[PDB]
This record gives structure tokens, C-alpha cells and sequence, in this order.
């Protein structure tokens, strides 16, 4: 079915999205320059057409560097590329959607982005920081209006900008504030959310399937673990005993287990890695299969535990992750 040259699977407003994806995320001290940028080079070589990044990783500028060189040398044509860009909390205000995303499409330098997402279902205070804080270091909130901030997404589509809509972070409920939404004009088409073998979304899954929603699976390889911000409670993913034979079956490593588990589950998978063998070794998931029995096995390791529970904002308002999904 799904195979290196053709991945792509349908969204509910009638683009497609190709399953794999290359994440650009990367702790900007302990980067070096260039590394996002020869990454997303490599990563549409090796066969990878789609680019999952936001403004605020800070190398977006990178990202669209990388895409246009490879168009410009007719690796690739613009419409083979499926980029999609994250709108932050600070940004949420009606009026500053259009902006950001402008802002974005000037940074990337194309006509649009395949894929723009509310990055979190929260509003932060606007402003030139992307993290708000007072003297006392508490969090400077804003008072959320989803259904609004939506509309203006809805906006940018309308003017051409954006080909899908959707989001990430969002919980059931607030899936269902813009499905139900009075005079909704477009649907959300995927939800980008953490998910793996030790953190399946099984419910969210079940519920996003209904309404044609595709779940964008980020973080699918564990994080980079880094005590800063990943709760590392849970043991290394990739270093699951199970996810381990089963890959010495295939002659396959931990991650790409993991990484066949979701896709053939029709979950899109966004491996973040700027290293050269291993964004190759990450693409290399479409020459094998998984019985029904490991794949029930797999997600059997549910352990429902976040590795990225963000608990800095558990006292925001539209904190998502209090529900059960
Ligand atoms: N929307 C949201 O709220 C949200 C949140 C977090 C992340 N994301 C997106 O999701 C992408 C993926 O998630 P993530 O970066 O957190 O995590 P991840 O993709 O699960 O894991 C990345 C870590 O794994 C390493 N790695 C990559 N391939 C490997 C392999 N084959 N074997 C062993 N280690 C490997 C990477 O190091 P090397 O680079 O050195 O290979 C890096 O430290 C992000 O980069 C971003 O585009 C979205
Ligand atoms: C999840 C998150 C927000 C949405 C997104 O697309 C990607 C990320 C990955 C990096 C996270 C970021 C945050 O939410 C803020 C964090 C957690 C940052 C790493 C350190 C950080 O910048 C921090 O500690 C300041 O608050």
C-alpha cells in the first residue's frame, strides 16, 4: 500500500498529507546554525515530503531556505512539498492571526503553507515575547475565545494562504467547541498531538476518526528526553524491550518499530533529526509490514503518561490535558 514514492493520505477538505514527515524542533542554544536547513535538504533526498515547523523553533527561516533551494533546482515542485506552520499562544488574538501567518510565509518566502495549526488551544498575553512573565515569574494568561481564533483561521484560507486547517493540543472538548461551532466554514483536518507506544491516544484517535480528523503524531519517537521540559518518568522509548525484538525480526531498529506502529495505524509520524543516518534510517519504514498481533502487542505498551505534559500551564484555563482526552 503505502511505499517510499507514495505516502500520502487524505484530508477531509480534499488535500492529502504525506505520512511521514521530517520535525524541525531543536533546543536553539545547543544547535548550529544550518543544521535545520541541511537537514530539510536531506530529508527531501532521502524521500521525506513533508516539513513539520513554527516560527517560534526559531529556524523556520531555515526550514524555508532548504525547500526553496530544492525547488529551485527541480528536485521538487512547490506542490510536492507539504509544509505545515504552527500559530503560538501569543498570537491568538483574531486580529493577529493573518498577521502571523504572513509573518511566516515571509520568513519560509512562499505563496502559502500547506498545513497551519493553533500550537496550542491556550492564549498567552501578545506581545514580543513568546513566553510571558512577570517579575515574580508567573505566567501573563489571556483569556482564550477558540471559536474566534478559529474564524480567523478560516480567513487565511479563504484569502489563499493556507490549503488545511487544524490544530494541536486539543482535547475533546475543544475539538468539539469548533465542530459545533455556529456557521462553521472549515473543519479542522488534523490535530498534532503526542502519541507513541508508551502514549497511544487511544480514545483521541477513536474520536478525531469520526470526524474525518488525521492525527498528527509528534514526539513519536519518545522527545529528545531533555529534563528541561520532558518528563522522563517513563524509560527511553527506544530502549522498550519489546519495540527492541520486534525490530532484531525485521532487522529494524526500536524507532523505525515505532514508527511503522503509527502510520500503519494511519497516524502521520514527524521524527525530528538533524542527523544524517538517521533521518535516513526513520524513512526506511515502508519495506516491511506488522502482524495484526504485534500491532495489538505495540499498543499494549500504552502506559498513559505524557513525555510532554507541560505543567507550567496546568492552571491555564484551556490546559488540555486534565481530561481524560
Ligand atoms: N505541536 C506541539 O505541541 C509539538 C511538541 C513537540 C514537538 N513537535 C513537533 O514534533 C517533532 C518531533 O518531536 P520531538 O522533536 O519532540 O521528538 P522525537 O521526534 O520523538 O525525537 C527526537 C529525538 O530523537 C533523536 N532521534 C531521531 N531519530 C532517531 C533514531 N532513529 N534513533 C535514535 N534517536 C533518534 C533525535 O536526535 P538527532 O536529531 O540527533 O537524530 C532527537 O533527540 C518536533 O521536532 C516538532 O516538529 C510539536
Ligand atoms: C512544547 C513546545 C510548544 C509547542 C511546540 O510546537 C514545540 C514545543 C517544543 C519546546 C517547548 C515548547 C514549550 O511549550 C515551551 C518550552 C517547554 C519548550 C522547551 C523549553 C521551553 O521553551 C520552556 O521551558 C519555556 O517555557
Amino acid at each position: 500500500d503505502l511505499s517510499a514514492a507514495s505516502h500520502r493520505i487524505p484530508l477531509s477538505d480534499g488535500n492529502s498529507i504525506p505520512i511521514i514527515g521530517l520535525g524541525t524542533y531543536s533546543e536553539p542554544k545547543s544547535t548550529p546554525k544550518g543544521a535545520c536547513a541541511t537537514s530539510v535538504k536531506v530529508a527531501i533526498d532521502t524521500g521525506y515530503r513533508h516539513i513539520d515547523g513554527a516560527y517560534i523553533y526559531q529556524n523556520e527561516h531555515e526550514v524555508g531556505e532548504a525547500i526553496r533551494e530544492k525547488i529551485a533546482e527541480g528536485k521538487v515542485r512547490r506542490e510536492d512539498i507539504f509544509y505545515c506552520g504552527k500559530l503560538w499562544a501569543t498570537n491568538h488574538v483574531p486580529e493577529m492571526v493573518r498577521p502571523t501567518l504572513e509573518r511566516t510565509l515571509r520568513v519560509l518566502q512562499l505563496d502559502y503553507v500547506d498545513l497551519y495549526i493553533i500550537e496550542v488551544p491556550m492564549a498567552f498575553k501578545p506581545g514580543d515575547e513568546i513566553y510571558p512573565r512577570d517579575e515574580n515569574g508567573k505566567w501573563l494568561y489571556h483569556k482564550s475565545n477558540l471559536c474566534a481564533t478559529w474564524e480567523a483561521m478560516e480567513a487565511c484560507k479563504d484569502a489563499g494562504l493556507v490549503k488545511s486547517l487544524g490544530v494541536s493540543n486539543f482535547n475533546r472538548r475543544q475539538l468539539e467547541l469548533i465542530l459545533n461551532k455556529p456557521g462553521l466554514k472549515h473543519k479542522p483536518v488534523s490535530n498534532q498531538v503526542e502519541c507513541h507506544p508508551y502514549f497511544t491516544q487511544p480514545k483521541l484517535l477513536k474520536f478525531c476518526q469520526q470526524h474525518d480528523i488525521v492525527i498528527t503524531a509528534y514526539s513519536p519517537l519518545g522527545t529528545s528526553r531533555n529534563p528541561i521540559w520532558v518528563n522522563v518518568s517513563s524509560p527511553p522509548l527506544l530502549k522498550d524491550a519489546l519495540l527492541n525484538s520486534l525490530g532484531k525480526r525485521y532487522n529494524k531498529t526500536a524507532a523505525q518499530i515505532v514508527l511503522r506502529f503509527n502510520i500503519q495505524r494511519g497516524v502521520v509520524v514527524i521524527p525530528k533529526s538533524f542527523n544524517l543516518e538517521r533521518i535516513k534510517e526513520n524513512f526506511q519504514i515502508f519495506d516491511f509490514s506488522l502482524t495484526e498481533e504485534e500491532m495489538k502487542d505495540i499498543e499494549a505498551l500504552n502506559k498513559n503518561v505524557r513525555f510532554v505534559e507541560l505543567l507550567m500551564w496546568r492552571d491555564h484555563p484551556e490546559y488540555p490535558f486534565h481530561d481524560e482526552y
